[PDB]
């Protein structure tokens, strides 16, 4: 359940994907302004599940945490996908922090 | 239409049992030591249907595997990188999740 | 793992309200006349997650559009044609569902 | 919701998976095996929903009917995908009749 | 065999009837090729089972079968039994199956 | 996640061959009505089982079957499936059975 | 499965079964018998899994190592529970070294 | 019979992939230095179902948390301490594994 397709070379896929990878991610953290980006291999996984956004207090600090839980028929994995430092009074909203 | 967040609430006991161990382990690995007190005070849920694209990417003589999530349009349509790891060109492209 | 059928039951009122109009119209078109009594006596459900592939297919100088369903492996993995229609090469490949008789 | 992807020419994987299934279907529809079968264009739609298998009595006849209901976020369409003549005593099982 | 003995046969509870009756009814229908009218469970006996199902590819005299063997752990009674088979190819993947030979 | 997935296929160990070969050989012999000449197990994949077998006496339309239903624990997928049945008389004791 | 129950005071059965085992362990760890030993709180975790007993050679030394692997539905943790220095010729048997 | 070990064998590639990193990290922490070559030469498996009892124990004015494993009767019934740590009386009793 939740398996990856056989790796292939990208086709149109390049136009959709390449830009995000080049942009802020890698451009931000990892130095700045990457030169050469080609991809070369792509593999897809269909995922249905739920994101749990959590406010967590630990030892006098406060994080927001994004935990992904895949449905059982999509592999059932539970993983943290990101966190950010927050204040107690901050609203718990959708976020992605690199 | 879909993919909105539920109103933030205090977690149930079931929520705490499922989520706390996973969060606790993540904090421990991020900080390099186990936390003493860990309390989930608020939870909000979002249904997500989409696809993860696992990519082998060569950039300026380096090779990364990158995990990019694409939500379906009716689940908000967001496209985001969720993780990367340094890899060798010969490494198989498999499922991964790499933290910091 | 998923994609099995539930045990057959007599339909609820919700089932009858959702399904009856669609079935009635289908029978009418198949037989060329509206039926008088239509009664759903048993229902069994299957969750399906997969992809529809809409295909333009050329064979011996004819062109069909073909709707092929592919269930995910954990929903049974079946690959099946669900309908076809005669088309021309210049027709756009769009969503369709074609009943023949 | 439930929209089709941009048309592309089929990949080698597409041709390997889909061509045999289509070829067999054409053969059965026409009553003879075709000589050339070529998929020239493909467009994909992700679907989640439920198949309802129904026993239906109408005007002294009995059919099994396969009705697909897409979830609202996958377009919400409700459609008959096939039927077969059945006896009242037949078990209601998975089927596809062309 | 410390564990894995059968309980004393009793009349089923309402919970038993609700869980098991639909499943049995559907199985009978598929076995006979016709839906039964009345289906009643009159007696139940229960066994705890811990063990492993082995799916096997087995080649014999130029034929290939996939075979489902259940092995209970020794302290659950230790029985090793074939439940079913299907004819397969050498090239077929060895996957989960359960074959009833319905009508 | 839930348990009761299949392990990766392997060639059988010597322990596997010793335990399983006799049982399979006998089963083939009974199915075909003659002992096979060559029997080799070439590949094996395992699934953990944790649950309960329900042995049932069932009356349906004036016939009587004994039915063996397996119920996996919730954390092993929760499936309830019939594994076998036999024709019985109404007066027969309900005991352990396996009918091919 | 595999979460910890809410902490409670130990039952009389808990005290009778577990106190001697804990007392003996403390005695061996400290090299002298304790006077007073009291269990004040207990939290329980059901675990199903497998112990892997390993003979491991590293840099000209040989250890036996006991690694516990919980089933996926019991949390999937893989942890070393003990080790002992051994010779290459020693049989690999069940052990627990404190 | 109950909770017996399998016959020792050379590890499979799956065994090496799962177990080697965990063992390597443990050795590193025990010795204070990462080993160069780590090789698993033999493996034996024991299937175990039971319960971990996490205990807060006060003994002669000191406070330990203790992890005691109890195997079910049909898995051998053994009761063993698997680890302890020094704790404060106010510490929450949570899952732990202490190597020191």
């Amino acid at each position: 359940c939740g398996g990856l397709t056989t790796s292939v070379r990208p086709s149109n896929e390049d136009k959709q994907l390449l830009t995000p990878v080049v942009k802020d991610y890698i451009a931000q953290q990892l130095g700045r302004e990457p030169s050469e980006v080609k991809i070369t291999e792509v593999s897809r996984q269909i995922v249905n599940g739920t994101n749990h956004f959590l406010k967590v207090e630990h030892d006098g600090n406060c994080w927001h945490v994004r935990v992904h839980e895949a449905l059982p028929c999509y592999g059932g994995k539970v993983e943290v996908h990101s966190h950010k430092v927050a204040s107690v009074g901050d609203p718990l909203t959708y976020f992605l922090e690199h």
